[PDB]
């Protein structure tokens, strides 16, 4: 047999199922077909198509190793370059795992009939997903938009396996079609500006081995509490590996659910919630494919935004006057990756404060985002706007008082990322327009040339949101 | 549909095919059944069973919180005790692992027989191998007799895979049946003395994996380096934890796998030559299960005039026979019940052709002493040091205890540990203290006789004593 | 005997010879009078008052449990409240250690002279000093202008002795005089805001010998590879304790010199030159008290200044627009230390650059300092005016281009205080107003609304400077 | 000036007040003399000589990379190689730190005299003790009978200090007295064997300076809980250290003391017990030295022993049945040391349970100890014998079944020296005689066979010496 894998953000070699069905039968021909025009407005960004550029360097690297290595087609067709490998490497069988994103469900389904009526068989396994979104029903079978229904009854009956890395690769003498290299993800004129996420990021399937053992024997002991707190990486960091497929969801699952029987055998229960804060957090990845797989283009409310452009800019740079708002957005850029709860306060700040529009908020995440996803994206803004029952309503104004003595306290994540506000104490920390002046400059702050005032009263922009519903 | 789990020797539930295949049917069973009387001469030994009743306590702990108890039972036929429960809870399919004993081999298939005739659906799973005895075939006759040649082609295909642990179970429901109260693995007074062993020996499948996470993350970066010596953690020290199935094999074939591939984009050149070495270690618990297979009993039937010293029997047990290497090893076995594996090419190879004992005299001491009592690796590493196989040691080949303890030991580290009163005696004599002068002996406070027994055997007499004993 | 242990600056036990001196001959009355009207401008700042408060409550229950209380008494006159310590306890004797500040040195002599003539003994004895400048001269009584020919000669003499703290303690038992429990180091207006200080600091003398323990087996080995750098605290962090006196230079120099005996005979030839910048730092604060002694006001050299107060704002807040002074001035006000690096970056700023006096940038650096030191600030701005034969000249002006590739490698001081400049590659991290417009947005730096532009030119105010010399 | 200075037992250089002083003063030029016909009974023994040649190469290398070597020299009198190092030198001043053994008391007194004498000057620092032996005056003239009431004067008064090392250093021109490159400390025959105490042991005031700081700031905090324990590093093994003097006492004693001074504040409660353990253990120390100075040579009985060289044997190499003895023996003789619990038990069950002479282990402990201190080995013996008020009686002695249960639980510390009673329960591990017959056959204990038999019943040396005792 001669198999054609088709990665797309599958990226990696552990537990492929994609990848064990070849090499089991015949050769294989890997190939990564890059079509930016078929992709239409869910483009990678400027820090997702990073991470892709890194990732394919390391699975060609693996792969090299492997028998083979990864061959690389820009095309202005998918078909038209999958059709075009099976010329050069006659291949009979082409073989791929899922995504459920807009762009690719009615493309996998293009792709089948095209060359399925040519003799050629096809076979679609499945990837990055414990529970496909069309093998769970409610009895009745009634869609469960409350993730607590969801996930409640997803704990139920597990039937899968996980699968092994090939020993060996074989692969056919072929020949080239229209072949590329390594150009069409980062631009010159800002490749030296992109060379500095390294620092805190290092893309690879086997660097993302290495994170499972720093967070699952060391980490997940106490992550139920460190969740809660927003200051310093608290949390698993798992979000741009899981996105781009370099970590099987069956192994983040398996091992985090093998400490958890550890644990509610050894009568710990800090480390059972752990889990369950952690593997409750698996499944909502699971829920954002099961929502957008039959909720697509939820969200269709057009209320009067207020398109900005210079409000929009003060967003980007942190120059919004609150401190929990500015530091988010700082740490966003300069590591392209932030907290969840950031992202749901940075994300409100965008709607419910700036009342900018949430496709505007969301082409900047979708851009500078290294877990730029489509599933979890769409769901966190969902969860701002109030379109789940789970979720908080867009009516509500957060008081930065009590919201930042809740995920930061002591206010050691504004002193980290605005380093003007380092001698403000924690009372003020998260609101420097509440102080006294005979505290504000003891503090070494001057609201207007040394910190940026608030560039929205929220005392009146909790009535001016009312105001239009 | 309600199903029984017969656990044997696969006590684990990362990648049990068995119990995976249930509880995700329907209902689950787990049941123990311990009949002692039909295990015959290789019943299970002395340490062994310590090990064993450490670990049941543990699986049932452990499965408790998952959701089904585990039915402990000690009955006089294994037959009617897997027939008393399937009336007792109503159960409709019996399903276990694979064992390759000859013991398990003649009646795995006999309950199966039972069974089909009053209809009980049965289904049998490959639980502690990645390569079954029956799967590695050829062009010709016969298996390859060379363990080269058999794990040279183990590695030309493979199509293995994990299962994941249920997180729920459910019990069946009622009366149950005779039912042992985890009795009979152990004497009343050897219970202290046995108690001795959790120093150095923690049982359970749960430590069963972090060690298996210990050795392939902060140990198999030089195993290869390390395995050849015997001082402190040289290998991976799996052997217990294996024989009883609390890790499988996939499970620690892959790890080793998966890290050897990252050491080759790397180019660790010899990251990856200790996961050969360590793989291939794996290779030779699937060649002992081959052999075992097609050669049920316990290529080992050379039975000729021993020495039926049983003085010289328990001299050689505790460790009194005046070679450092044998001494210290049968002073850890005993203290440890474990050692290592080229240790036991030692302690062995001077029972059967320094002291000319009965190789069944020094086996069964291996079977109630050592935690991983393998039938199948017990067998295999007494036939590879006599002449019954031609996979390494012929029967006339004896080595120098000099270049023996300075090839896997230097610096004599290994036997000042054991042998405190070898502590002064320099390397180069530490091996062989009776070739030493008499000025440095004394200087090194050792004095043959007194303290350190002098050589039982001679080296030269053994060889002599041999090759004119052969005909 | 009844003695009375006059404390001032020596707030330790160990190693302390008036204290030592004053316990094995009888009594002890432990006090420590604070007189702010007898400090001229002296008086210390509002950093380096916090740390007085810290270590007297620090010694005040040190001294507490080895048999006598810790007397303060803020007074309008030294020798009044001196004078009335001995009528109330009949001390004989009064002992105290030396300071070298034109302040307490006319004022130790008049204590002297006021109570030799009353009957009373006094003794003084060496303390924070290694030698006192009436120690070292050559065959001529020059005083040393140059630090190489300085410290060159120091290493050839050495006879002093070190001595353990007192084991027991015993109290005249009297009654005590005007006793000012804790007043004037602290204020109400600013008490939270200096308690912030503790994130990266902890006053006190037992803490002094936790830090030398730990720099000693696990910093000094590499101490002059880590000295380049500027990012994070790469050297010791011992200043603040040795200007209080928290612990005894003698007790520092003789853990280095012992570490360098034992790195010599081991072929060790980085040890040494670790052992020797650490050592040679310690004889700057050796030199600083050599100047400060038969050198009262050289650094008379004036000329005409700019005195602008905004332009002095933006330099203590860090809008200068330059990046490693204004990551400095931030470490500065964040946790009151900064540096050696720094300070002669941001002081040569202030005078070089925006002509401000040399006063002013004293006044705020004598304000905000925790290390506060009247002979160690005095000999930097003297190495930055250009007041020494082995310093910096005043007429030239260093391109911070060059200046950031010698002490900031990799640029990563500037991405930590100043977190806008994140993703600007190290090529322009010290000079964004050099890097094209191009680099400009994909750094994400817009020079009027994210990172202020430089408020002077680099190569007019190297002009401006030769238009009047 | 020109001042020689005099190694002896003083190998350091972080407080010697015979080295810092003779630097200051002028130029030094280090000499060790050993000449062992002036030792006598007191010459160090085989493994002792060992540590003594390995700290003195070691202080050699040290010095030479101050600016000055070494003179090692080895002569018949050690008077005439003084005054043979003087005139090649042109020195004034000879200076040396103080010792408390017989041979030094009337040697270094006797050299003070003869170069009084010649008008060359001579000056004797301490550097060896915290209180000298003379400036602690007891009563009225009896000087203290018992040490719980010698400490307690040592803790009313305390002036000490301490020095700093020299970075300067100058040796004077010409000089090659009668100095040899190495002397007799080795005997080739000995020399691998000794070799085989580096694996425990590392001389020199380097590593002095280690475990000192090592000790102090880790295992000092929980010092009360575990000086009672024998199993491990139970103790700071700073006992050959301190007697060669390669850490000063002054240094010892301040940096448990300043550890003491903070957790007085923060009442760790532990850490202030721990302190006053450990120096009140240096303060038996300061007793040994105290007590043997103004006594000669409370130590002098010569009742009917059984010279047995059948059992002295068994004794020296671990073979007696008692497992807290025999483990103590293998230990002693393979790392060159042991716990001081242990030593209360190995001697004590030399001289009671077999009636051996004590000079037959007081000469074994002196060549096999590399902590073998004059004025402290005899003060431990005098702890055994009935002599010391607070102390133990000629006829006392303890069953190992309540040794074991207080200073050695679980029986760790047997099973690493004794690996044949390792399955034995640490009930019976210190008494395997009195172990029932199905605990020894299953514990593989086949008293006789693999572990010798208690080579002397306990009830027979109690009533042996009880018609002694008369
Ligand atoms: C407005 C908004 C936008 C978001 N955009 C993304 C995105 O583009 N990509 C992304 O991976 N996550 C996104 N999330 C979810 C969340 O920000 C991250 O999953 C998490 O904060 C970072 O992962 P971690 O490994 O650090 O933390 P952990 O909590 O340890 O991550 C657990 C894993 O579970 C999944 N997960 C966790 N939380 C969520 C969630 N809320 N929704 C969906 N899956 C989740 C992810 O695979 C994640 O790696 C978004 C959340 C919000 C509110
Ligand atoms: C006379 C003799 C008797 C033996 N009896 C046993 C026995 O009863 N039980 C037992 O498990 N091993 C036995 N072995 C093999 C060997 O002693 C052990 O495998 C090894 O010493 C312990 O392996 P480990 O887990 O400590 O480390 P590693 O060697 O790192 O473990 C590798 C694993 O592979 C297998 N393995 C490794 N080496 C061998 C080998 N030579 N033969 C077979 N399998 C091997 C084992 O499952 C082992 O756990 C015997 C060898 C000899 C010479
Ligand atoms: C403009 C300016 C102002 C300064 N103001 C002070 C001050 O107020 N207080 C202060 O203690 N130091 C001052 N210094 C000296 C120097 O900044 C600090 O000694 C040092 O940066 C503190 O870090 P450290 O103690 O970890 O340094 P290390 O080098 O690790 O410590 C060496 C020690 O030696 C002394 N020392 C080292 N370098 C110098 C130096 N250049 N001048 C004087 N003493 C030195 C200090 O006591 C210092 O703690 C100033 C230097 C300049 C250029």
């Amino acid at each position: 047999k001669k198999t054609i894998v088709w990665f797309r953000r599958d990226l990696r070699i552990e537990d492929n199922p994609a990848l064990a069905a070849a090499a089991h039968e015949g050769s294989v021909f890997p190939v990564f077909i890059w079509c930016p025009e078929e992709e239409g407005q869910f483009y990678p960004g400027r820090a997702s198509r990073w991470w892709m550029k890194q990732s394919l360097a390391h699975l060609s690297q693996s792969l090299k190793a492997l028998g083979s290595d990864l061959t690389l087609i820009k095309t202005h067709n998918t078909i038209s370059a999958i059709l075009d490998c099976i010329r050069v490497t006659g291949a009979t069988k082409v073989v791929f795992n899922h995504l459920y994103d807009p762009v690719s469900l009615v493309r996998d389904h293009t792709v089948k009939e095209k060359l399925v009526e040519r003799g050629i068989s096809v076979q679609s396994y499945n990837g990055d997903l414990l529970y496909e979104p069309w093998e769970i029903y409610c009895e009745k079978g009634k869609p469960f938009t409350s993730f607590n229904s969801y996930w409640k009854k997803c704990l139920d009956m597990s039937i899968e396996s996980v699968m092994l890395p090939p020993p060996w690769r074989l692969m056919p003498i072929t020949a080239a079609a229209e072949s590329i290299e390594e150009l069409g993800l980062e631009n010159e004129a800002e490749k030296p500006s992109n060379a500095l996420l390294t620092r805190a990021w290092s893309p690879g399937w086997s660097n993302a081995d290495k994170l499972l053992n720093e967070f699952i024997e060391k980490q997940l002991i106490d992550y139920a509490k460190n969740s809660k707190k927003v200051v310093g990486n608290s949390t698993s960091l798992l979000s741009p590996y899981l996105h781009f497929g370099e970590i099987s969801v069956r192994h983040v699952f398996q091992c985090a659910r093998m400490k958890q029987i550890i644990w509610a055998r050894d009568k710990n229960s800090e480390g059972e919630e752990s889990a369950d804060l952690f593997l409750r957090g698996i499944g909502l990845r699971e829920y954002s494919r099961y929502i957008c797989f039959n909720f697509p283009f939820s969200h269709l409310r057009f209320f009067p935004w207020d398109a900005d452009v210079d409000k929009f800019k003060a967003w980007r740079q942190g120059r919004t006057g609150y401190p929990l708002v500015d530091a988010g957005m700082r740490e966003l850029w300069a590591t392209g990756w932030m907290h969840n709860r950031i992202r749901v306060i940075v994300s409100s700040f965008a709607v419910k404060f700036l009342l900018l529009p949430w496709k505007w908020g969301m082409k900047y995440f979708w851009d500078t985002l290294l877990d730029a996803d489509l599933e979890c994206d769409i769901l966190g803004w969902q969860y701002i706007s109030g379109s789940i029952p789970d979720g908080h309503e867009l009516d509500r104004l957060d008081n930065p008082a009590l919201q930042g003595a809740k995920y930061d306290p002591e206010g050691e994540y504004i002193r980290q990322w605005l380093p003007e506000l380092a001698r403000l104490p924690t009372e003020w920390i998260h609101h420097p327009w509440d102080a006294p002046l005979t505290v504000l400059k003891a503090s070494g702050v001057e609201l207007g040339t040394n910190y940026a005032k608030p560039i929205v009263d929220i005392d009146t922009a909790r009535e001016l949101l009312a105001k239009a519903i």
